[PDB]
C-alpha cells in the first residue's frame, strides 16, 4: 500500500535519540580493532600528500571570502584564449594594484562573459578582498595561491559559459570515469528553470554516449535539484509544484532511463523535505519508470527524520515494487538551519546540534540501509575515513552498495580503501555546469572544507593526531542528555536570560501548517471632538497613579499582554489577514513582534526605571537620579503595522510611567480595540489607557490639546510636521515629539554580488506585503556588468509571485489598503510608463490590487516621492560613479533603511562610513527588523528617533528627577 | 529637588541639572542622557553566513 | 562610553547587528549671560562630542568670553572647520535657528524666546530637529517647623541672592510654616 | 654585498650543531619562522622593536 504524504515530527528531543543510539553503536572488541585499523590506514593514505581545496585554504590562511575569490579568478584567467596571457596578468597586473577591479570584473565575467577581456599606478591603497590578501600575505604569495586555485579550479571542476560547453570540455569510445553533480539549484525565474530542465537532460544525453556497456550500479550518475526545477518551490506553492515540476522530474527520470543510468535527486533544506518527497513519490509512481532500477534520492542522516524518511523509501520502493538506489550523506545546510529555526522561533532544531550525533545517526542510518537491500541499493558518500570503516565493518563481507566521493575529495581515502578490499565500488562525481552557477555552488562547498570540524580539514592538517581522528562518535557524545550543544540555545531561549522569544511557526512541516491554517479559519462608531477631550481628561486622571505604580508592575503587566498575545495568536492573525490585507507569514511575524515589543520593553523599562541611579559626589551628601512619567502621551499609529506598531508605541509610553490616549488608523481600529481590551485584561487599569478612533481631524484634536506631555507618531511626512507645528504653536511646555515617518529605501548591488541572492531579496524587500513597509526597497542601484541579468532575474522572479485572497496559503501579495491607496499607485505607474523604461508589470486580480511594477530610471533624481506600494524602481550605474549614487542616496533626504549587496568588505564599510540612514542591511532583504536585534528608525525626513526596538527608545518617555540630600545631620 | 541645603550650583556628574514643564526640554545637562540626544543612532546588520 | 564603540545586539547565529551614534550634522548653540562661560562651553563640547560641527551664538552681553572660549577650544584640538561663533542680537540668533541646512538646536535662555526657536523650526517643510531647550524656573522652597531656622535663613539667603539672584535655580518663592514664620522672615 | 656560510664538518659534530639550530628555527619568536607562517601578516612583522617596548621599565621581560 502506497504510504500517506510523510509527516514526521520536525524536531523531536535529541536526548531520547541519543538514548536508543548510543547502545544500538556497540561493537564487539574484534569489531572495533577492524574498524581502528581501516581507518588508520585509509586516514594514513591521505597523509601522503597536489592537492584540494582544504590545503589551499590551510596553506595559505584564507577565510572562506578570500577562498571565493581567487576561485573566481582562476576561473576567469582560466577561460582567457592564451594561457600567455594570464601568465603576463598574474605577473604584470595581479597583485600590484587594481584590486577591487580584479575582484568584481572576474565576478561579473561569471554572468557576464563579455565584461571581462588599464594602466595601474603605483602606491595604490590595497582595498577589497585581494588588496587585502595582497597586504596581509604579499603579492608573489597571491599570485602562489591564484595558480594553485586555477589548478583546483581546471582539475575539479567541469565548467563552461554555457552547459555546452562543459560537456565538451568534460568529454572522455571511453566512458565517462565519473558522475555528474550538476551545479544548478534555486531557480528565480521561469526562465531559469527551463534552463536547467534543459541543461539537465543534454547532460543525460552526454553520459549517456558514454555510459559504457555495464549494468547498474555500473553506470553513471546525474544529480539534480528540485529547487533548479521549479522557481517557487515552497511548502504554500505546493499546488502548483504537484502540478508543473512533477511532469518535468518525470521527463528527465525517462531520458535517464533510457540510458539506464542512476539518476538522483539531491536533498536540500529541511524544510523543503516533505514536498521533495512528494514530488518524488508522484514521481516514482508513473508506470513509465517500470523496469529500471536507477531512479533515486538523498537521504540526509543530519535530520532527526531521516530514519523515517528511510521508512517512507522503502515502503514507496514495496508499494510500486522497484528497486532504488538511495544516497545517504550527512547533510550540506547545517548552518542555515540553526539559523532558520532561530530566525522562525521553531520550538528546536530538524537536524542534530553535536557533530557526533550526526555522526552516529549517520552509522545507525546506514546499518538500517543495509538490511533494506537488495530492493535498496544504498550507496554512502561521505570523505570521513572513520565514518568509510564503519559500514565497511557492518557490511560484514560487502557488495549490494557503493561509497561515494567528489572529484578533489577523499581520493587517497577511496584509492587505499579499493587497494585494501578489491570488492568495493565507489562512485566519483564531478560537479558540471555553467559559469552562472558556480557562486552558488562555490560558497556551500568552501563552508564545509573550512569548517574545523570537518573531517577533511581535519585529516590534512598534521596539527591533528590520526587518534584523535578515531574518537568513536558515542565516546564523544557519552551521555544522552549531552547529547545537545551546550552553547546552541533553543530559538525560544535566544535572547535568554533578558526575555522570552515568541514562538513562530514552520511552514515546511505539513501538520503545523494546516494547524494554524485550521486555527486561523475557524476565527465602530468615531469618536467626536468632545469624547476626544474627556478621553484626555480622563488619562490625565489616571496619570498620577499610574506613573506611582512600580515599575516591575508596569513590567509584569506588559508581559502578560505579550502572554495573552501568543496564547490568542490565531485569533489577532485572523485580524491582520481581515482587516490588514496580510498574507499569512506576515500576520505570524506582526504577532511575534508585538509580543517582542511586551517582552522587550518590560526588561529594558526594570532596567531603565526599576530603581534610582546613585550619582557619585562628596561625602555627607547623597544624589540620585531618576525617571518618571510625563505626562498623557497620545499615540497616533498606522494602518500597515496596525497590532504591533499600535503596540510598541503604547506599551512604551506606559512603561514609561504615562498614561496614553491612543488614536488609531482610520483603515484598522478593530484590531487596535481588541489590542486595547487585550492590555487591560493584562493589567493596564482602564484609566491609563484609552481608544478614540477618528479621522484626523479627531487625531489633531488630540494633538492640539494643551494638557498632554507627549506625542508618539508612525506616518506620513506631512502630517508629523503639522502635529510638530500644532504642538510648537502652544504657549505652554515644549513637548517631546517622536515622529517615524517614510522613506525612499535604497539598495546598492555591486558585480561581485550573487545575482540569484539579489533577486531574491529585492523581490522579498520591495513586493512582500504590497511593498506596503516603510523599510521597502523603492531605488535598486546595480552596477551596469550585471544590470541585464540582475534586472531579468528580479522581473522573472516578480512574475512568480501569486497576487491574490490574503487568506489563501498560495498568496505571495495580498491587496492594498484601500481604493484611496491603489489609485495614487495607479496614477505614479500611469506617470512612470511615459517617463521610464517597463522591465515588468504583473496581473493584478479585480480589486483593490496594485501588481508588483519595475521601472528603470535614467537617473535617481526621477524618484521624488515614497511610493507606498510593490513598485520597484531601477537605476543601472558605472563602478566609477559611486559617489554620484551616494550623492543621489543624500539628495532625497530620506534616511530610513539602505541595502547593500557585495562581497567587498572595504566597498560596504565605505558605503556604511558614507551614509546616515538608520538601518543599514548588507547581504539580505531589508525587512523585518526585529525588536531588540535591530533597532529600527531613521533620520533626516525618515524620523525623529529615537529608534523603536532599541534601547534609547523609553528614555525619551520619560523625564528625569535628581534627588539631593544633604544627610551630614544623620553621619 | 535638594533636602537641607541650598538650590544652587549644580556640579556635573552629581547633579545632572535640568528641569520639565515650562522650565525646559530635557534632557538634564551635566547627566547621562545629554550627549545621545545630540547623535542619531545607526543600525548595521550583515549577513555573515557565507563566512561562518 | 557611547561613541567609543559599537553595541553589539544578540540575535541569530550567522548575521551580526551592531548599534552605533554618529553625529547628526550641524548645531547651533545658544548661550546665556548669567553663565557665559560653562553653559556656553557645556552645550557646545557635548555637540562637537557627539560629533556635530557647531555653530555658537553667545549672548549679545557675553560675547568676549564666549570667542576666549572658542579660540581656547581650537587651540585644544577642536578644528577651525568644526566649531563657528557668530555674535549678535536675536535676529542673528533667529537667521541661524530658520536656516534650513542646520541638525539641531540646544538652547539656554527665556521661555519666550525658546518657543519662537521651536515655531520657526516647526515651520521648516525639513526634518524635524531635535530641540534642547533649558528655560526658567519659579523656584520654591518648604520649609517646615522642624527646619533649623539659622541653616533655613542661610540657605536661603544663599539660593536667593548669590550671583544677585541671576541664576536659573534661585530662589524665588519660600512656603515657611506659621509657628516658624516670624522667626524665619526676620532672620532671613 | 652579502656572504653566505655553509656549515662544513664531520659526522660526529653534526648532532651538537643541529640542536642549537633546531632551536632558533623552531623559536616561536623567530624572524624566519614568522615569515614562513602565513597566518602571521606582513605588517605585524613590521612594528617596530621601540613600539613594542613603548616605556624604559617594560624593558626587561614581565614573565
Ligand atoms: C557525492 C555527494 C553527494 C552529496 N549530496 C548531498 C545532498 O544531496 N544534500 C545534502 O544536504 N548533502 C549532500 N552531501 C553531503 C555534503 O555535501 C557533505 O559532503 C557531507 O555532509 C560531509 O560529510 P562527511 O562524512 O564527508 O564529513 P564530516 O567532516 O564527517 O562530517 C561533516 C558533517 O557533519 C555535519 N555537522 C557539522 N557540524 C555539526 C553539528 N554541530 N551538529 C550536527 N551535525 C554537524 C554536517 O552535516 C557536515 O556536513 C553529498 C556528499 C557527497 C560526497
Ligand atoms: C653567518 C652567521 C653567523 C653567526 N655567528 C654567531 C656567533 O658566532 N655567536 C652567536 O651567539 N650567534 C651567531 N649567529 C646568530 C644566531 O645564530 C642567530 O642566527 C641569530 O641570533 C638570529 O638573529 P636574527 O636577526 O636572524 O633573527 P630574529 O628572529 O630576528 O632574532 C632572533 C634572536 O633574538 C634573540 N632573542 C630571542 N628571544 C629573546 C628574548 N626573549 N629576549 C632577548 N632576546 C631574544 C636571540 O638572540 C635570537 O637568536 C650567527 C648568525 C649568522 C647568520
Amino acid at each position: 500500500n502506497i504510504p500517506p504524504p510523510f509527516t514526521a515530527p520536525y524536531a523531536p528531543d535529541d536526548a531520547e535519540i541519543a538514548a536508543r543510539l548510543l547502545p544500538a553503536s556497540h561493537l564487539s572488541p574484534p569489531q572495533e580493532a577492524r574498524i581502528h585499523r581501516t581507518a588508520t590506514r585509509l586516514i594514513e593514505a591521505i597523509r601522503k600528500r597536489l592537492g584540494g581545496v582544504e590545503d589551499m585554504l590551510r596553506e595559505f590562511a584564507l577565510s572562506t571570502k578570500e577562498g571565493l575569490a581567487l576561485m573566481v579568478l582562476a576561473e576567469a584567467l582560466l577561460r582567457v584564449p592564451d594561457a600567455r596571457t594570464a601568465d603576463q596578468f598574474i605577473e604584470d597586473k595581479l597583485g600590484e594594484g587594481d584590486f577591487i577591479h580584479h575582484e568584481t570584473k572576474s565576478t561579473a565575467f561569471l554572468v557576464n562573459a563579455s565584461a571581462w577581456a588599464r594602466v595601474i599606478q603605483p602606491g595604490e591603497t590595497p582595498d577589497g578582498t585581494i588588496g587585502r590578501l595582497v597586504k596581509r600575505l604579499g603579492a608573489p604569495a597571491v599570485r602562489t595561491a591564484t595558480r594553485q586555485a586555477m589548478r583546483l579550479m581546471g582539475n575539479h571542476f567541469v565548467l563552461g559559459e554555457t552547459i555546452e560547453q562543459a560537456l565538451e570540455r568534460g568529454k572522455p569510445g571511453q566512458k565517462t570515469r565519473y558522475s555528474f553533480d550538476m551545479l544548478g539549484e534555486g531557480a528565480r525565474t521561469a526562465a531559469d528553470a527551463r534552463r536547467y530542465f534543459d541543461a539537465y537532460a543534454s547532460a543525460i544525453e552526454t553520459i549517456g554516449k558514454a555510459a559504457g556497456n555495464h549494468a547498474l550500479p555500473d553506470r553513471p550518475g546525474i544529480s539534480v535539484k528540485l529547487s533548479a526545477l521549479h522557481p517557487r518551490f515552497e511548502a504554500i506553492s505546493r499546488a502548483r509544484v504537484m502540478v508543473e515540476l512533477v511532469p518535468q522530474l518525470l521527463d528527465l527520470a525517462q531520458r535517464a532511463k533510457a540510458h539506464d543510468l542512476n539518476f538522483t535527486v539531491d536533498a536540500e533544506e529541511a524544510d523543503r523535505l516533505e514536498l521533495s518527497l512528494d514530488v518524488i513519490a508522484a514521481t516514482l509512481a508513473d508506470p513509465s519508470l517500470k523496469g529500471w532500477d536507477g531512479f533515486g534520492l538523498a537521504i540526509q542522516a543530519y535530520q532527526k527524520r531521516a530514519s523515517a524518511v528511510i521508512d517512507y523509501v522503502d515502503a514507496l520502493a514495496r508499494a510500486h515494487d522497484r528497486k532504488l538506489m538511495v544516497r545517504l550523506v550527512k547533510g550540506a545546510y547545517w548552518d542555515t538551519e540553526i539559523k532558520r529555526a532561530q530566525e522562525r522561533g521553531l520550538d528546536g532544531y530538524p537536524v542534530f546540534t553535536r557533530k557526533a550525533m550526526t555522526d552516529l545517526n549517520y552509522v545507525a542510518c546506514a546499518s538500517k540501509l543495509l538490511a533494506l537491500r537488495p530492493r535498496i541499493f544504498p550507496q554512502f558518500a561521505t570523505h570521513n575515513a572513520l565514518t568509510v570503516a564503519t559500514v565497511l565493518e557492518m557490511a560484514e563481507g560487502s557488495s549490494g552498495f557503493e561509497f561515494q566521493r567528489l572529484h578533489g575529495m577523499g581520493e587517497a581515502l577511496y584509492e587505499q580503501l579499493a587497494k585494501d578490499h578489491a570488492d568495493i565500488a565507489y562512485r566519483t562525481y564531478a560537479p558540471v555546469g555553467s559559469h552562472r552557477d558556480l557562486l552558488a555552488y562555490l560558497v556551500r562547498r568552501l563552508l564545509e572544507n573550512g569548517a574545523n570540524s570537518s573531517f577533511v580539514a581535519q585529516a590534512a592538517d598534521y596539527r591533528v593526531p590520526v587518534p584523535a581522528l578515531l574518537q568513536r562518535p558515542a565516546d564523544a557524545i557519552v551521555r544522552p542528555q549531552a547529547a545537545a550543544h551546550p552553547r546552541i540555545p533553543l530559538p525560544c531561549d535566544l535572547f535568554a536570560p533578558e526575555r522570552r522569544n515568541s514562538r513562530g511557526v514552520e511552514f515546511g512541516a505539513r501538520t503545523a501548517l494546516d494547524q494554524l491554517l485550521t486555527d486561523v479559519k475557524a476565527e465602530i462608531a468615531d469618536a467626536t471632538p468632545d469624547q476626544a477631550h474627556a478621553a484626555v481628561a480622563a488619562a490625565r486622571a489616571g496619570f498620577a497613579g499610574w506613573s506611582r505604580t512600580p515599575a516591575g508592575i508596569r513590567a509584569a503587566a506588559l508581559e502578560q499582554a505579550a502572554h495573552l498575545l501568543e496564547s490568542r495568536s490565531a485569533h489577532f492573525i485572523a485580524l491582520l489577514q481581515r482587516e490588514g490585507g496580510k498574507t499569512l507569514d506576515d500576520a505570524l511575524s506582526e504577532l511575534r513582534e508585538a509580543a517582542d515589543f511586551c517582552r522587550y520593553y518590560a526588561a529594558q523599562g526594570r532596567k531603565l526605571f526599576g530603581s534610582e541611579t546613585a550619582m557619585p559626589g562628596p561625602t555627607g551628601e547623597s544624589n540620585a537620579l531618576t525617571m518618571r512619567g510625563r505626562g498623557v502621551f497620545v499615540a497616533i499609529s498606522p494602518w500597515n503595522f496596525p497590532l504591533a506598531i499600535f503596540l510598541g508605541q503604547v506599551t512604551a509610553a506606559l512603561m514609561a510611567g504615562n498614561s496614553v490616549v491612543a488614536k488609531p488608523a482610520e483603515q484598522t481600529p478593530r484590531i487596535a480595540r481588541e489590542a486595547v481590551a487585550l492590555l487591560h485584561e493584562a493589567g493596564i487599569p482602564k484609566s491609563a489607557l484609552y481608544l478614540v478612533t477618528g479621522d484626523g481631524r479627531i487625531g489633531a484634536a488630540l494633538t492640539a490639546h494643551p494638557d498632554i506631555a507627549g506625542v508618539v507618531f508612525t506616518g506620513s511626512t506631512e502630517v508629523a510636521r503639522s502635529i510638530n507645528r500644532a504642538l510648537a504653536a502652544k504657549d505652554g511646555p515644549i513637548v517631546p515629539l517622536i515622529a517615524e515617518t517614510g522613506g525612499i529605501n535604497a539598495m546598492i548591488a555591486d558585480a561581485t554580488a550573487l545575482p540569484e541572492q539579489v533577486a531574491y531579496d529585492v523581490v522579498t524587500s520591495a513586493f512582500r506585503s504590497a511593498g506596503q513597509r516603510c523599510s521597502a526597497l523603492r531605488l535598486l542601484f546595480v552596477q551596469e556588468d550585471v544590470a541585464d541579468r540582475m534586472i531579468e532575474m528580479v522581473a522573472g522572479a516578480a512574475r512568480e509571485l501569486k497576487i491574490g485572497d490574503p487568506s489563501d496559503v498560495a498568496t505571495h501579495v495580498g491587496p492594498v489598503i484601500d481604493v484611496e491607496a491603489k489609485q495614487r499607485l495607479d496614477a505614479h505607474i500611469a506617470r512612470m510608463k511615459t517617463e521610464a523604461r517597463l522591465h515588468f508589470a504583473g496581473p493584478a486580480p479585480e480589486g483593490c490590487f496594485v501588481a508588483p511594477h519595475i521601472f528603470e530610471l535614467t537617473e535617481a533624481g526621477q524618484l521624488t516621492e515614497e511610493v507606498f506600494g510593490p513598485i520597484l524602481h531601477v537605476v543601472r550605474y558605472r563602478p566609477e560613479n559611486l559617489e554620484r549614487v551616494l550623492r543621489a542616496i543624500e539628495r532625497t533626504g530620506y534616511g530610513l533603511t539602505l541595502g547593500v549587496h557585495s562581497r567587498i568588505d572595504d566597498s560596504i564599510e565605505a558605503i556604511i562610513d558614507r551614509v546616515q540612514v538608520g538601518n543599514i542591511y548588507v547581504n539580505r532583504n531589508m525587512i523585518g527588523a526585529v525588536v531588540g536585534v535591530q533597532p529600527f528608525g531613521g533620520n533626516g525626513l525618515s524620523g525623529t528617533g529615537p529608534k523603536a526596538g532599541g534601547p534609547h527608545y523609553l528614555a525619551r518617555f520619560a523625564t528625569e528627577q535628581t534627588v539631593t540630600i544633604n544627610t551630614a545631620a544623620a553621619g
